[PDB]
This record gives C-alpha cells, sequence and structure tokens, in this order.
C-alpha cells in the first residue's frame, strides 16, 4: 500500500523566492472558503449515536476485563481522536487498558478473551514497542486499537484536547486538515509510508504556536497553568483550561486564512532540512541541536512532546517525503483560490 512510489526519486523541491508567493487570499476567496469549510465542518462533526458507542464499548470491555482477571483494578479509557475533539463518526476507536498488573501486558490473552466473546478480526502484534490488539466489533461497527498501560498516549491525547479547548479555530481546522489528509491517502504511516495523523495534529499545533500572535502557546513550558492530575502527579503540561481560553483571541485571522496559511508554511515557509518542529517548545528546534540529522527517516522531524527523543515524522522515508512536500504544494496552490473541494478529491491509486 505504498502510498509515494518509488519513481518520485528523493531530491529535494527548491526554494521558492518569498517575494513570489502569494501571501493573502482575495477578499472573495476567503469569503468563499469560509462558508464551504463551516459546511464542510458541519458534515465532519460526530454525532449522539456514534459517541454513545464509543463509551459503550469501553465499558463493555472493562467488564469483561474484571470478569476475566478480578482484582486488578483494570479501567479502560478512549484516547486518540474519540478523547480529543477531533473524531469524526468513521474514526477508528482507541482504546487504553490501565491495571497494575502487569501480566496483562502480554497482548494475546487479551485476543484470546475477545474471540471468545464475539469480537471479530481479532489480531494482536506482541512484540511492537506499544503491543497492540485490534478488533471490529460487530453490534457497536467500530474498528477499535488497543494498548495496555501507554500512559503516555493518554496524556499526548488530553494534550491535543487541552489545544482543541483553547482557540474556537483549532478544531474545525484540525478535522478539515484531517479529512484532507484521508481524502489524499497521506495518513497511514503503517502501510503507506506517510505520517500519523497524530503527527498532522502536532503539525497543525506547531504551526498555530508560530503564528503573529499565536493561536496556541507552548503548554509544556507555561508552568504556573499546570494542574495535579487524577493520579496526583504535576502534568507535564499546562491544563487550566479556562484561564489558557482566550489565549489565541488576539490573533484575527479566519479559519479560511488559517488554512491557507498551513498549507503556505508548509508547502513555502518551511526549512525542512535545518529545523525540528517541537510544539513542547513552541519554537523551532534545529536538528543539529538534537542530533537529528542522523536519524533514518529525518526529512521532515516533528518532536514527540512527551518523549524529545522521537521523531513522529520517521515513517517517511526520503521519497516519501517528496511526495508528501509536492501535495502540500498541490493544496497551497488550490486553497490559494478556493478550491476547497478540489483540494480534497480522493487520491486514486
Ligand atoms: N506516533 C504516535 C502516534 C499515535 N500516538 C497516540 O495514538 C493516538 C492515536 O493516533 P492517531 O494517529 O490515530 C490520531 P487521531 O486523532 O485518533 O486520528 P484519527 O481520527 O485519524 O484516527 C494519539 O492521540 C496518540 O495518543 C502516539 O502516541 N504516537
Ligand atoms: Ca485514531
Amino acid at each position: 500500500r505504498r502510498r509515494m512510489p518509488y519513481s518520485l526519486g528523493t531530491d529535494k523541491l527548491e526554494k521558492v523566492d518569498p517575494d513570489k508567493i502569494k501571501s493573502k487570499l482575495s477578499e472573495d476567496v476567503e469569503r468563499k472558503l469560509e462558508t464551504d469549510m463551516r459546511e464542510l465542518y458541519d458534515r465532519l462533526l460526530p454525532t449522539e449515536a456514534i459517541e454513545v458507542n464509543r463509551r459503550e464499548l469501553v465499558s463493555k470491555l472493562e467488564r469483561l476485563f474484571n470478569t476475566e482477571w478480578p482484582g486488578h483494578d483494570i479501567r479502560v479509557h478512549l484516547f486518540g481522536s474519540s478523547g480529543n475533539l477531533l473524531c469524526s463518526d468513521d474514526s477508528d476507536v482507541d482504546i487504553c487498558i490501565t491495571t497494575p498488573w502487569r501480566e496483562l501486558e502480554s497482548v494475546c490473552m487479551i485476543a484470546e478473551l475477545l474471540d471468545r466473546h464475539g469480537m471479530e478480526k481479532v489480531v494482536c502484534v506482541s512484540s511492537a514497542k506499544v503491543p497492540i490488539v485490534k478488533i471490529w466489533d460487530p453490534e457497536l461497527k467500530l474498528a477499535c486499537d488497543m494498548n495496555v498501560n501507554n500512559t503516555l498516549a493518554l496524556e499526548n491525547t488530553r494534550m491535543v484536547r487541552t489545544y482543541v479547548s483553547i482557540d474556537d479555530r483549532v478544531r474545525p481546522l484540525a478535522m478539515i486538515i484531517k479529512y484532507w489528509t484521508r481524502r489524499r491517502v497521506v495518513n497511514d504511516a503503517a502501510f503507506g509510508g506517510t505520517l500519523s495523523s497524530y503527527t498532522w495534529i502536532c503539525m497543525i499545533i506547531a504551526f498555530l504556536q508560530l503564528r503573529d500572535p499565536p493561536v496556541l502557546p507552548a503548554l509544556h513550558q507555561q508552568h504556573d497553568l499546570k494542574l495535579v492530575k487524577q493520579d496526583g502527579a504535576l502534568s507535564d503540561f499546562a491544563d487550566d483550561i479556562p484561564k489558557l481560553r482566550g489565549f489565541g483571541a488576539k490573533n484575527k485571522d479566519s479559519l479560511a486564512v488559517l488554512l491557507f496559511q498551513f498549507f503556505r508554511f508548509y508547502a513555502h515557509e518551511f526549512d525542512y532540512d535545518k529545523y525540528t518542529l517541537s510544539i513542547r517548545m513552541g519554537t523551532l528546534l534545529t536538528k543539529a541541536e538534537k542530533n537529528w540529522q542522523y536519524l533514518v527517516n529525518n526529512a521532515l522531524c516533528v518532536e514527540e512532546p512527551f518523549n524529545d527523543g522521537r521523531n513522529l515524522g520517521n515513517t517517511a522515508d526520503e521519497t516519501s517525503f517528496r511526495g508528501l512536500h509536492m501535495e502540500l504544494r498541490r493544496a497551497f496552490d488550490l486553497i490559494a483560490e478556493g478550491k476547497l473541494e478540489e483540494c480534497c478529491e480522493q487520491y486514486v491509486f
């Protein structure tokens, strides 16, 4: 399922003279793009029935696990887009199973139990860095990936949820960019050699942190607004939502202007060879100061904010990155003229 064929080669795209790159939408284009984005967002928002089903899946799993293995305080939690305000009705369900009982981290035992209780397409990856069980629930009609005790993923999901809660523009902008990535088939870091949705979300956040004035702060740096978590530890990132809300309100750019600027930033402004995007810091880092010029698959460097050693761009080789950059050029060209529908056309192999 390789998205970017090896024929593309690996050449970097040349930087275009900044004076020759459109920097502003015309009023007519902005007005129509705003309306078209708002219509698309309304269609992408989730519906009650499916949001309820996501919760029902959590409860069903928790009951099954505590009946099979009682006395181990097994709890089940949504994460990913089901927990960060960025899901649509067709989004998969990311689930984290927490327990002090480390025996449960051998996930083949979970697969066997779920197969016994009517889940379908039950498969597992026991030797991955994060072992997972995948299922299809035929009653709730949900595809689910679950892990055991990956509490970092609960926290980075909660971080994304906090960013979404800080400024009204984040949810529609991110939901629309995510839709673009699905239609263009550039959000498949396993099969396709492109980037995970989480990676794209971090890129959206990093872009918004770099607006003038910024739309989003650097939550990991706002120490005085960190609250204590349910587990009793101080949060790694600022999370006092009432005190953070409004941070970006001084930036008055519309959703249309922000979508145009997102594609302009990634298509033309950002120097991929030199810099690492860091939502932990809210400022650009250099690859060189992280020794990231040596990483395999380092054409795009997007630092995971909880593990400064993980490049979220590491699933894109140089060929795939070339194709991704070309897709960003294409999107910039089209959004510049308000062509949202064409920008989001389904890619066909
Ligand atoms: N490198 C990574 C990749 C993923 N994760 C964790 O997995 C979740 C789902 O990834 P995801 O890519 O499915 C993001 P989501 O908003 O759910 O997208 P979707 O609606 O298109 O399904 C993220 O929210 C992170 O908690 C991580 O910790 N490190
Ligand atoms: Ca997901």
